[PDB]
């Protein structure tokens, strides 16, 4: 599905992603909509066979595998198919272990772009919250 700013906040709140590594919720709502506009079924073909998907983008040669990556580590240990279904669970659990090495969120390219230095907190507020 498409989410709604709202509906797509207490989500990943219900998930644990209120605050995880000194980030708070505000910060995942808006990474989201610079990586995809909240589009879960959103996929996009970067240069050498490489695929970022749904909800956050989370890249195949990295994370996930889609069999076909000369490289291909699935360090989330999963498939990317798992990332593409309306149940977010599989994007939100993997993300963690993205923000959990090195570069925290400045691994989403846009939220260090469009997010970081701004008043994230605010993407969260309205929603009931």
């Amino acid at each position: 599905k498409v989410f709604g700013r709202c509906e797509l906040a207490a989500a990943m709140k219900r998930h644990g992603l209120d605050n995880y590594r000194g980030y708070s919720l505000g910060n995942w709502v808006c990474a989201a909509k610079f990586e995809s506009n909240f589009n879960t079924q959103a996929t996009n073909r970067n240069t050498d066979g490489s695929t970022d998907y749904g909800i956050l983008q989370i890249n195949s040669r990295w994370w996930c595998n889609d069999g076909r990556t000369p490289g291909s580590r699935n360090l989330c240990n999963i498939p990317c198919s798992a990332l593409l279904s309306s149940d977010i669970t599989a994007s939100v659990n993997c993300a963690k272990k993205i923000v959990s090495d090195g570069n925290g969120m400045n691994a989403w390219v846009a939220w260090r772009n469009r997010c970081k230095g701004t008043d994230v907190q605010a993407w969260i507020r309205g929603c009931r919250l």
